């Protein structure tokens, strides 16, 4: 709190600072509440170990922050230090200052097809409002981070290798991603040749990142702006699908609980693009059910990546963690694949009606 005081001082605060706490479930930041006699602000110390070049990371959170105030969209608004600086090394710690987003909520799961919806009403509101932006603009913060075919190498270096020899126990869900492979490299494809407009991508939509009115539910803003980068709104889209349209935990260990809702598939498209129904293109429409089973195998082979490496990326609780949230990731990959026809007429349906 002496440090914490003295961190604060550093910014171009418009209250007196009577008060600093840690706030929030947020587990890369380190974030904290801070209250003047007057507006209150979040200070981070950011995470520099993931991110070490901050230089580059702030410079896309301010392009992005600043297309959205230019257009007046709540957006996360960055406090200057007192020297005009977007953020300040002190004492071998990156921090920065946002004004807090004031009379929100926000959720750590989907507690139903509304708010599901209206979280693909952000995020549909996020990308039209930057269809205008040059995504090219952004620098990779961590490079490849959607790169299925990418991914897919890593995976395959880490089945070569078996280090632990776990391989053997797990040759279904090895084979389930080999005999995918030629479909891993459909947006990238599609970005590189121009079938696929280059979007700004966020890279985290989990609605742990997006506020929504105390009152009216509506949606309010997207934060938490670490991950920003080009690449296809597919990104985005198909991630949300992968964990907001799951009957289950990402880690379900009871797979008869496991499904595909093609009514939460819905809930997100109607939100999404009934807010970028003018921008969207035809061959992304065409593809907002794919980018589900996309994002969907991505993840799922980097989880069993991790399983068959010992575990170095993602937190574990149990041996077969990895295993067990790999196959939730295949399940609901092998319902997006039967539900093809019943998703692309939603979508197709969804299309007309937003006109
Ligand atoms: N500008 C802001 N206004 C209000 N609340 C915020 C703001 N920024 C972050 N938060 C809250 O702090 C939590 C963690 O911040 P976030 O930037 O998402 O960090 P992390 O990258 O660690 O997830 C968020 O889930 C949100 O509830
Ligand atoms: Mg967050
Ligand atoms: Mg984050």
């Amino acid at each position: 709190n002496e440090v914490l005081f003295g961190i604060a001082s550093h910014f171009a605060l418009e209250g007196a600072v009577t008060g600093i706490e840690p706030y929030g479930d947020g587990h890369i930041n380190t974030t904290y509440l801070v209250t003047t006699d007057g507006p209150r602000y979040i200070l981070q110390q950011m995470n520099t170990s993931i991110f070490p070049d901050t230089v580059n990371l702030m410079r896309n959170v301010e392009l992005v922050t600043s297309t959205l105030k230019a257009q007046g969209k709540e957006t996360l608004d960055i406090v200057p230090t007192t020297s005009g600086a977007t953020w300040a090394e002190i004492d071998g710690g990156a921090w920065r200052v946002y004004k807090f987003i004031e009379h929100t909520v926000s959720y750590n799961l989907v507690p139903n097809p509304d708010v599901f919806r209206e979280a693909g009403s952000a995020f549909g509101d996020f990308q039209n409002f930057l269809s205008e932006f040059d995504a090219s603009q952004l620098t990779e913060t961590i490079a490849h981070f959607h790169d299925t075919p990418h991914r897919f190498e890593d995976f395959k270096a880490a089945l070569a290798a078996d280090k632990l020899g776990r391989a053997a126990a797990c040759q279904p869900e090895i084979d389930f991603y080999l005999s995918h492979a030629d479909q891993y490299a459909v947006v990238m494809d599609g970005l590189r040749d121009g079938s696929i407009p280059l979007r700004v991508t966020h890279n985290d939509t989990k609605l742990n990142n997006i506020l929504m009115d105390a009152t009216t539910g509506k949606a309010r803003a997207i934060i938490d702006l670490d991950t920003i980068m080009p690449g296809s709104m597919l990104f985005d889209f198909g991630d949300s699908i992968r964990f907001g349209a799951s009957t289950a935990l990402e880690d379900e260990k009871d797979l008869s609980k496991v499904h595909f809702s093609t009514e939460l598939f819905r809930a997100y498209t109607e939100g999404f693009v009934g807010e970028l129904r003018g921008s969207i293109t035809a061959r992304e429409a065409e593809l907002l059910p794919f980018s589900g089973n996309l994002l969907t195998m991505e993840c799922g082979m980097r989880f069993l990546a991790d399983y068959l490496e010992g575990d170095i990326y993602f937190a574990t609780k149990y041996p077969e963690h990895n295993l067990v949230r790999t196959r939730t990731q295949i399940k609901l990959v092998q319902e997006m694949e039967q539900k093809a026809s019943e998703t692309r007429a939603i979508v197709a349906d969804i299309m007309e009606a937003a006109r």
